């Protein structure tokens, strides 16, 4: 225990409560490489932009300067 908050922690509590049933896990650090894994039925079927870019702006990506080595699933909540 160093720090009771956390990046990931403030990224994934935002979605966490904006989503319903919605699962979010974010692993890493902002303006670096991190592997976030998102499950919701936004992503029915096909993922457009929307939900796409909806998690990588939520997620803040670029709001660090993350490099291009960032690793996102959208899947729906039944393949969870």
């Amino acid at each position: 225990m160093r720090k009771r908050p956390l990046d990931a922690e403030t990224i994934r509590k935002l979605i966490e409560s904006g989503l319903p049933e919605a699962r979010v896990d974010v692993q890493g650090e902002d303006g670096v490489h991190f592997e976030a894994t998102v499950v919701s039925p936004a992503f029915v079927g096909k993922a457009p932009l929307a939900r796409h870019r909806m998690v990588y702006a939520t997620l803040g990506e670029l709001m660090g300067g993350a490099i291009h080595a960032l690793q996102l699933k959208t899947l729906t909540p039944d393949e969870a």
